[PDB]
């Protein structure tokens, strides 16, 4: 019985536990004076849906092509119409039976013709910096080998195969392979040759690999330099010239430069250098820095650093995994502009070019090997490749290539074995190899909590509580006494925290307080830097981002791929604005009397000499006083009290009580930096003289009784409902109590703990908060003042099939100019349902106005949204925006746009403007209803209906981060309760 | 402070705990020779959306009508374009704050002008037989009163207010009222005057109320007759003439008729009678029957009866609660035609006309008062009206009116206090009143399990297990010793069981076995008789039923209103067909050797003399032998063995082994009955000589190898997939394993018990059964016979992100005429997921054929569908239907149409037909895919895609009744396992 199935050969290679075949050794990516020819451009592409019908028709030659077509290389090929993106979070998109590949497996045949001059002879190589996920390579029909590790680099000796003149390079790329089982990151499955292809000549007497070792002696200030160079794996003679430090030395020997300026992310000093031999010179930037762990702290150059970090994925909304270099230096300067000083390359090494930019601009980076086996957790880690001895070779090759490529860059301060890969023998072999190859950086891996084979203790989304226990080193002890002693001596890092999906993330301040208070806490990396939105052009031609499912997936994880501080096009979300203020590197506590302010330098190395300290006093109309104050530089981790000019304090003292004014002390960039122009704001602080409470109007005007309506000054009531129908000509279509909001992404998440496993959003639906109803109980006039009268409208708010309720008593008084509105809420019945207390989103009013709103202005926090557990970035001021820029363009629309702590507010409606005053309320103004916003799954599903939805909230919930990790914290949860609050309105 | 809200007066009447105002006493509905004028016809109608804007503009007069329009009366008015039906199951459609009514409360103003002749003077009354839910009545602008209890009757004295000639009658009808809180049945909320309006003259010396008392002495055969008559509540002189029994007697005296033929549902003997006084005669039908409880059995006329019952709601797909009398006698004759002998009027008294038809046609009925407070359960029965002393008067009035109207009808054998109303003081007062007023019928109420105030123990959906424990009186004892002693002495009835939603109900046979085995078990009433589908005409003009939500509800319960044995138009579902055979009143066990058959008479009173006993022998082509056999009548609960003609046995013996033939003994109606023509089938039984197994083809034909395809006789394989591409010209687009089916309604239900709270349908989605995938492992030819060869195609079936799998090995042999196909399935891995074992719907194959199928024929069970725990109604035979009549037109489409126990099968595809043979398999043939059927929410969402979906199942799950009650029973659950099965195909 002989076998008759097609394609058995390709499939057995794809299902291989072995690493690629026939490539050269792993080495650093080096800047070399050898000639190079980038084969990037416009290739030819043919796509077959499986190895069983992938033609073996000699396409690899370049002759008689049938069924090819122009495609760009580098590309993620489902971004150019061939198939589609497919998004899965933890679930594998194929049956889990390693190492087998599904029958449906896109095969992409790639072909380019190039010219090879005499520079590339007698010796050259081809270099592929990234092939997702398994490539086979032919040069002139001759097999060069295979690539494994989709974001790793492979090099192939083409000596004797590369011909002079015209060559034909052919690569066959399979989307799925056994390697898929170990590349299960939470991102888009996008196959292709997404990184540079390059021909490089290899002259004789060259340099293949260089290993820079540039340490720093913080007690003496010495550099410690030893540049190793090698050819064909042997130490070679080469000369090391670093001009600026006045040294020439031999490669291979360690020397003590007498005094160097150390490298950090605050001061990223880079000495230019070259190592050269007869046939080849190599350029290097060199940062003198030394990483160590002592007294359970993570120290750089002798000082405990604080990691203000994010998790950078490589994604672009129209090119997939290809990220244009202009987009890279833009997003990285964006990061510095928001006080970020660390980056973690979740969850694979980045583009080779990325490393030098982290060296230059200034970031502590965690360089992470391409390894993740998350999809195996659901089966209790059965068959997990991290513990299958059949994968040792494959995984150690991923670590070697990872380490080798980037070992020379001072910005990488940690190697990371990978992510969400379980525990296992192979992980320990990856650690063992790395400690041997590069003892100079400590080793990170979160997935083995025992921390046996790492040097730092690392967790994701550990609660603010557990983080305080670890900060004091009193977390519960490991079962192994020996292991526990080790882990207790490591510093602690959160590689992922404050999950920034949608509206949020809440609770950042609580985490930051612990980072400053506890030295064993290293800091943390927000999840994540960007959303992976993929732009989708509609029939109309409107643009919007699509997410998981939108592209036809059979299994997918929805909008969980859009969970970042910036959108796919790097437009900041309010979370970035908040985070920037949270991690701000100086704190400015402005004194109540406006005489000075305390300045703490929170940096680890720099002093304050880089910063101009400006102040301004803003009153209602314009600025009253402003300028600059000179601060004698304060050391890192030192504090001074700096006086402000006496004019500022005298101005505060002479304010008529109840007149608002805000003192803002800014710290801005004295001079341009590599990442921002002079005057860029780094840190700030404020003191506010508040307005007094608003004067309730005298109830001098009485209540006029028509048969169908009532009238009390400028407000028109309906005798059937009790609610206002107009105020000063402004049509009022509805007025009621609100307790609910269109759920955020965190509200859609399950908050672990509590026997209530339903998401808050579900809790609400079950409770009926989204479908409240109001019964009218009574309407009265009552003795006012000098003939005038108050109006009291009694209602009860509740929901169908529910016994709990709230009584709401609206009480109006008017003098003819301003309407007064007192609102009282009292609970009737226990607000219990399906066994669990109900929690409210808010305690407010919804005014539905009959006309459109063009412009919203307020006094309070701003300019961007704020909620109880967010809003740190929103300062006290006077703001004014067009309605459409009050919204927040989240990909799945949801509750956003509340401006908390608001004191006054004006909506410009056609010709008239509507002025609310009162004690602190949260303002929100949208052109569509809450239910339109809740049902909407993408932004085009939001349509204005010509009215205005005015939200005035006397209380709000926090937002938390329950979509992944901690929910709203106790101090910010909103339990049902009685409440009382006063407003005053006015139309002009 | 004086109150300024509109409509405070109507609302305080609507919110009233009191019963109607100013009507005459509750009395029986009587056939009287007094003149009557039905005000039914075409009324005028104005609809206001709340009492606060219901005009008080003197519409009640009939002059200057503004905003009225022609409407039929009786009507449910949302069936005629005014508003819409709204379906809620247990949830109230308004905030639960009794007695308050929501602001949104349709007010329907009704007006008719009629002519009153001299017959109606000086004394007459108006009679409303039903007003949902609160009516106010004016005759010539003069208030007559108010109605409460939507399916109860009210009568108003119009003496001195009804004028001669032309009158104007005005009724204002509010949909919601305090009474809504006690009318929360699981049905459509439809307001209006849905039952007859009638003017009736009341001559002097008349009869107002009559109370028939017609018992039976089963030891002597005597009738015991006493007809009470009364006027203005006092016993009056009247004469009682029952011609047929040769008696004239005075009303008020009890007499002993020497010998009467008793009344039962099997023999509903009705003696015509009249009671008359000077001004009025009243006609009566009189059934002599006596109900008693002894030895914990429910006995009628001395014999323990068995209740073969259903729950009749009053519903019509286009008229709502109005059920045309032709539809009533049709549905009731339908019921008799399916062996039903009992009816329960869930959950309100029916149309007055219904009672006489139950007397005549023959049904034990449970007459149920309009009371149900289900929506209060979710709050722990807080504020439940059954225990609020403020409702005593309202509820006792509902019981009185209920009892009074129908007390004279022998078919009612139980009064029922209501349904799903909790326990409470008012319920006990309802019971106390009823025992006093009418001691002759026992009292039913399920909602108080202690059974303190009832005479029978009644439950819903108690499992087959608990029912056997009760059958033996060994259920766990009540906490109160005294109560427990009472309940243990009552007989037991299931007022609702075997929930017949969608495909089902499964498990009827298990219940029936217990009914026969245990005398304390009275029987049961299927839930429910009909679906409440409401027809919806689409733009195309296609008709289909809509259900909850489809009409715009804010809260609703989906398709739970369509849960019956017949659809809204009384077209039978397969459940009725099964149920008819289950409850069949004789059992015919046909002997294996075909010499005779055992006959048990299961009736309680009749013998077999009504039945012709026919037999037929059916072979492949036509009938071989047939006729009639004479059975000496067997008593109720007796058995005989009746010989069949010797020709029948000799025919069986002379059959060549492996030739199929079926002996069917039928018991049909010898002569016409009030409910069916002669020859109607009542009970049947069969013995089958099976076919032998099919001969596997000799593998004489070899496997031809092209580069792209294989060929083995008439079958064409694809070398890439391994699956057949054609068999005898018939395009085969896909062939694979099936383990899943589009979930039924029961599969969508939560099966209580087991820590798995997810519905089976959810279990499956979580497990991936709906999205299986097949990887190909190998293909071989192998040594066959005389040059020929088998083909073995090895696959593995599984699902993305899952480790469990099944290996499937397809093995084909051919001789050139017939294809042989052996299929083997073996488990690889534990089929566990989210902590709970996965269960399969089936173990079968899905053939997707490229051409349409016109006609399906098979040998096996039929003609209607069958599944392991259903299909009793399907007999052994030869059947043949067009494809579209293989389907089942469920309102939410779902898994149906499997014909289990099938031996052979032919699909006619254009010109050729495809013949499957093999051991018992379950056949199914649909014109659309399973996923089309699962996604479809209504029948118009099913569209044929031009192909054929052939389902051959070697194993199946039962269907159960998990949508309400027990799921699939143990013996019918399908756990994963290895399996082996052989098929043979053939194309002509
Ligand atoms: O770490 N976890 O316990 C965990 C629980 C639920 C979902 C994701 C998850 O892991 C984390 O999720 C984030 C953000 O979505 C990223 O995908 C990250 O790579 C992953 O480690
Ligand atoms: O009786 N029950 O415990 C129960 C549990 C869940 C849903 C309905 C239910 O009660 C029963 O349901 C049926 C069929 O849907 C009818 O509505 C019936 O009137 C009701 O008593
Ligand atoms: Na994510
Ligand atoms: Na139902």
């Amino acid at each position: 019985g002989r076998s008759l199935e097609l394609g058995a050969a390709d499939i057995q290679d794809l299902e291989s536990f072995e690493a690629g075949r026939g490539a050269l050794p792993a080495r650093a990516y080096l800047q070399s004076d050898a000639p190079r020819l980038s084969l990037n451009g416009e290739w030819q592409f043919r796509l077959s849906p499986g190895s069983r019908v992938a033609p073996d028709d000699g396409w690899q030659l370049g002759e008689a092509l049938n069924g090819f077509e122009s495609l760009p290389v580098p590309s993620s090929w489902p971004m150019h119409g061939h198939g589609a993106p497919a998004y899965t979070n933890v679930q594998f998109p194929f049956a889990v039976e390693p190492p087998h590949v599904p029958e449906a497996n896109p095969i992409g045949d790639h072909l380019v013709v190039f010219e090879a001059g005499p520079e590339f002879f007698p010796h050259a190589l081809l270099r592929f910096d990234g092939i997702e996920s398994a490539g086979t390579v032919w040069l002139n029909g001759v097999e060069l080998g295979t690539t494994r590790g989709s974001r790793l680099a492979h090099e192939f000796d083409v000596s004797g195969i590369l011909e002079q003149g015209e060559n034909t390079l052919a690569v066959r790329v399979a989307q799925f392979s056994a390697a898929s089982y170990v590349e299960d990151q939470d991102m888009w499955w996008l196959p292709g040759i997404f990184r540079d292809v390059t021909l490089q000549a290899r002259p004789a007497a060259g340099i293949d690999d260089v290993f820079v070792h540039a340490g720093y002696d913080h007690i003496t200030g010495e550099g410690i330099l030893k540049v190793e160079a090698s050819r064909g794996g042997q130490a070679i003679d080469a000369v090391v010239r670093v001009p600026e430090l006045a040294l020439e030395l031999a490669a291979g020997t360690e020397v003590r430069v007498p005094a160097v300026e150390p490298w950090s992310a605050e001061v990223p000093k880079l000495y230019e250098a070259a190592v050269s031999a007869a046939g080849e010179s190599v350029a290097l930037q060199i940062g003198f820095r030394s990483i160590a762990i002592e007294d359970a702290q993570f120290k750089v150059n002798g000082r405990r650093i604080l990691l203000r970090g994010v998790n950078r994925h490589e994604h672009h909304p129209r090119l997939g995994r290809v990220v244009p270099r202009d987009v890279v230096e833009a997003e990285l300067r964006l990061m510095k502009q928001h006080n970020i000083n660390a980056i973690r390359t979740s969850h694979y090494p980045p583009h080779p070019q990325f490393l030098a930019l982290a060296d230059q601009l200034g970031f502590y980076v965690v360089l992470e090997c391409d390894l993740e086996t998350h999809g195996f957790e659901s089966a209790g880690w059965a068959q997990n490749p991290s513990d299958d001895p059949q994968w040792e070779d494959a995984l150690v090759d991923r670590m070697r290539r990872t380490v080798e490529r980037d070992k020379n860059h001072a910005s990488v301060v940690m190697w990371s074995l990978g992510n969400e890969a379980g525990t296992g023998r192979n992980l320990a072999a990856m650690s063992r190899w790395t400690k041997d190859r590069d003892p100079s950086r400590p080793i990170h891996y979160e997935g083995d909590w025992s921390s046996e084979h790492v040097d730092v203790y690392s967790r994701m989304y550990a609660s603010q509580a557990e983080t305080a226990l670890i900060g004091q080193g009193i977390e519960p002890a490991l079962n192994d006494a020996a292991l526990d002693a080790r882990r207790r001596a490591m510093p602690f890092v959160l590689c992922e925290y404050v999950h920034a999906m949608g509206n949020g993330p809440g609770g950042m301040s609580e985490y930051q307080a612990l980072f400053e208070k506890y030295p064993r806490l290293m800091g943390g990396f927000v999840w994540e830097w960007l959303e992976h939105g993929i732009t989708v052009s509609t029939a109309d031609g409107v643009d919007h981002y699509g997410y998981g499912g939108d592209f036809g997936e059979e299994v997918h994880d929805g909008n969980f791929v859009t969970d970042g501080l910036v959108d796919a096009d790097r437009r900041p979300r309010p979370g970035l604005l908040d985070f920037k203020k949270v991690i701000e590197p100086l704190r400015i506590d402005v004194a109540r009397d406006w005489t000075g302010f305390t300045l703490r330098n929170g940096q680890d190395f720099a002093d304050t000499s880089a910063f101009s300290f400006r102040y301004e006093v803003e009153a209602d109309g314009g600025a009253l006083d402003g300028g600059t104050v000179d601060v004698a530089p304060v050391a890192p981790q030192s504090e001074t009290v700096v006086e402000l000019p006496g004019s500022v304090a005298a101005l505060a003292a002479g304010l008529s009580d109840g007149r608002p004014a805000v003192l803002t002390v800014r710290a801005v960039l004295g001079a341009d930096s590599a990442w921002a122009d002079a005057g860029h704001e780094v840190a700030w602080g404020q003191s506010v003289r508040e307005p007094g409470a608003p004067v309730p109007p005298a109830p001098v005007e009485p209540v006029q009784v028509q048969d169908s309506e009532l009238t009390l000054g400028p407000v028109v009531f309906s005798r059937a409902t009790g609610m206002p129908t107009s105020i000063g000509g402004v049509p009022v279509e509805k007025l009621g109590l609100t307790l609910w909001w269109a759920p955020t992404d965190n509200d859609l998440g399950r908050e672990w703990g509590g026997a209530d496993e339903r998401p808050l959003a579900t809790q609400w639906k079950d409770a009926g908060l989204n479908r409240l109803h109001t019964r009218l109980l009574g309407i009265s006039a009552n003795p006012g003042q000098d003939g005038g009268e108050t109006l009291t409208v009694r209602t009860r708010v509740s929901a169908a099939d529910k016994q709990y309720g709230v009584l709401v008593d609206y009480t109006w008084s008017t003098d003819g100019e301003t309407v007064g509105l007192r609102t009282q809420v009292r609970r009737d019945g226990t607000w219990v349902n399906r066994g669990f207390e109900v929690e409210w989103a808010r305690i407010g009013l919804e005014f539905v106005l009959g006309e459109e709103t063009e412009l919203v202005s307020w006094f309070g926090q701003g300019p961007h949204q704020s909620y109880p557990d967010t809003g740190q970035g929103a300062r006290a001021g006077w703001f004014s925006l067009p309605l459409a820029k009050m919204d927040v363009e989240y990909v799945r629309p949801q509750e956003c746009g509340a401006r908390s702590g608001s004191r006054s507010a004006a909506l410009q409606l056609g010709g008239r403007t509507l002025e609310i005053c009162g004690d602190p309320f949260a303002l929100t103004v949208r052109p569509y209803s809450q239910d339109v916003l809740d049902a909407a799954a993408h932004r085009p599903d939001l349509k204005a209906d010509g009215r205005t939805y005015l939200y005035v909230d006397h209380a709000l919930r926090g937002v938390g981060t329950a979509a992944c990790g901690p929910g709203v914290l106790e101090q910010y949860r909103l339990k049902p309760r009685d409440a009382d609050f006063i407003l005053t309105l006015k139309v002009r």
